[PDB]
């Protein structure tokens, strides 16, 4: 089995944090992400086993109820999402440059997790917040045909759900732009 | 005597730092803080005595004429309050952990004076801002029933007023909330 | 020839860093700044000769299409606006205090630039962004008069437009003040 | 009763962070600075009652046994040796300026707690520390007279053992150096 | 395969900055760490494929000479270490707690490797260099007989070579070193 | 007239904090660097005229006395060798790569100095320090032909005096370089 990845936004700084304490203690999960974002969000982000992962967002919407903005959980998840998310990828060769946008965090987890999935692409990074809009990005590179298919794919499901800001491929980026 | 705690929020960072060097020069007062919050707010916090605070406080009132947003005053205020906001309370063992969470600074500085008031709590953080929603928060540990009692204390007044977000008191917080 | 500025204000970081990869390919320019302000606005300022800046924007306009919110040209612009912009003036022994605050970065940049052509002052700082309101500012010192004469001058435009929200000289800055 | 300061130095990070473990658990006592300091020594410093402090550094003493470089307890330190050693010291307006150096940590909190205890002066800040030499220095300010004899007598200890690096006061400082 | 993990040391900044240069370009090998360390030193750690760590490695000794202090590899790393160095271990549970820390870079990675090799530990935090000393270490947690077992086995080559500067084993850590 | 540039290095932080305010107060000259280096020297580095600089660097060597290291003094320095000191050069294209590094500050500026001066270069980088050994380096682009004959000048006179460590010319430097 491949792990998932939980979500959990919540309207209180407070109950952002109780939230998450409940999620820490529901299940085996690792913490990826908890932090306030755009006003006044608060953020949980985890991943482990799909059956841990949703003990987890269950006990987290438990705790946090009618101040829950959103829940989400993705089965199957791509490793490189996580380390992506986890601001932990390695130094990469960056080629052809993909960035896709998208107005919410959810959004943007199934639309990195399609990038990665197909073909031959490195994840660069994941911008959940970041204060402000509500905005998340991901960017990667790959040479430009991978790179022109892992967007088109990546944002498929968002466009249709309204969720998609925008995206580019940029074939030969300017080198201030490998000044990442 | 204890001292006061005055509040001056401002609708410039020009006005508002004209509104600080008033406040500065009014009186034997020291500044906590001086910085913009939420769009496009200026805050100045100051503390001294009574007599001292009630002068730098019409000083920047004066200086800062329409662009003032709110002006507060609270005498008597718990010597944590002072320390938690200039972020230097020292470390502190956390055992049952509560937040509270307002609205406005103003409400956030009776909520954290009141909780420090009442029984044997110690703050561990204050968080005006902080970009953004204009929220505020503050943080304490004790013993469960302390930390209860003094947080139910530090909401009473909050909440009559609508100015409370939310607060929560976390008995046994998991230690990645140890992990500050 | 005097140098000029561009900015280009993009709606996307994605668009906006695909507009910023054209405009310094466009012709000889250098970025000053190139980031996301307030949401969801991304920011590009460059400076090169008049023509070179025009390309550039140009450039910028061609790529990023719907999603510009703003571009504009600053020909001729003031040595000390570029480095300030770029974090860049020196430490400048502080006297008397100017301080210029407008809704967008293109009146600052005006009025940035008209105030230091105005007589004897340096720019201390600008700051286009900054997190968030969109609201940019400009600070200044010289003797007293100087300072007030650039500071009514660089407001002259903003102000007729509505583009000005404040503006202070204050002739004896307290310490705390130079505490920058 | 007023505090002590105890202090534990350290040659390994390993043992000192065993040595730290062992003295926060010995007896009611706060951290002020556990830290690895000029090669490729550590710190702890610690505060509390004379007998907590006492408990405390013979705790560490054992655990750290022949890689103890030096232990250290001042009984009845000033109340501003240690919030300026926490990096808490108020925003403070600077007059004239006194600076003491030496080559221990020791003392340094000698030499400190002396200053602060002559006459009318606030420290403004000590470093502990800080890459390196093993140089440890205090920065003070008062008028001119209580400066010179605060530094004079914070000094007289400090000399007669050969620690005593150096110091100076500085009766009118440049604005760079209130630029601190 | 798995991984190895190759290391050049080098006595000037300039001749590590090309000697990293020509690394990175022998091979598809990946950047885990390019720095200035203790005095002068500069430190190259790159991990891939055994023979393209080895071709990354000789390239680097080549373009170095004679101002290369050390070069190490290490085949079949453990995919712990890798992530340690890299300052990308999600945030872990901390149980028991051990610490190795030895005088060289190259026996701490052989200490680290054996240490995530024998049992069921995590390693915690890997830190080459730092600021300055030349000592290097590693923290790693699990039950405590696991982390016990773990650290003496880590420590038995180290300790041979007169490598070794010190371990600690502490079973119940306060909790202000899971303040990490 | 072309500017200059004075530098003392004194044995003390808190003698060097004297110096530096003599230095400021003695003429019209600007602080480029103010700080602290490896153990335990102080550093001020000013610019101004010539005669403005060389009354600054008499008053301090005045203030300093027997603490004095060393003080220099390069006439009509190169416009670029501020800017690169002052952490300001604007994001420059990197093309070719050239890196001198000095066992001395003063050779550093002599070296920069004359490097800026022959053909058609861009200094990148001047780190003065940095923690430690006490060296110090410059890093310039241009075509590999002018960066070539820019660091042979620039080398010639720190070689004979046996301040050179080294130097290297990176005709095309992998991206993770630029990845500066």
């Amino acid at each position: 089995a491949m792990e998932s990845i939980g979500l959990v936004e919540v309207n209180s700084i407070a109950r952002g944090i109780e939230a998450a304490d409940a999620m820490l203690k529901a299940a085996q999960v690792d913490l990826l992400e908890a932090k306030p974002v755009c006003p006044g969000k608060y953020i949980v982000l985890i991943c482990g086993d799909v059956a841990a992962v949703q003990s987890s967002v269950t006990a987290g919407k438990t705790m946090a109820a009618h101040s829950v903005l959103d829940d989400f959980i993705l089965p199957n998840v791509h490793p490189q999402v996580l380390t992506a998310i986890s601001a932990a990828t390695p130094l990469t060769l960056i080629k052809a440059l993909g960035i896709i946008e998208t107005f919410s965090i959810a959004s943007l987890i199934v639309a990195a997790d399609t990038a990665a999935k197909t073909g031959q692409v490195d994840l660069v990074e994941i911008r959940i917040g970041m204060g402000i809009g509500g905005k998340s990005f991901v960017t990667l590179t790959g040479d430009v045909a991978s790179v022109e298919s892992s967007v088109a794919a990546g944002v498929m499901l968002a466009s249709e759900r309204g969720m998609l800001v925008d995206k580019v491929v940029i074939p030969s980026p300017h080198d201030h732009l490998k000044r990442c």
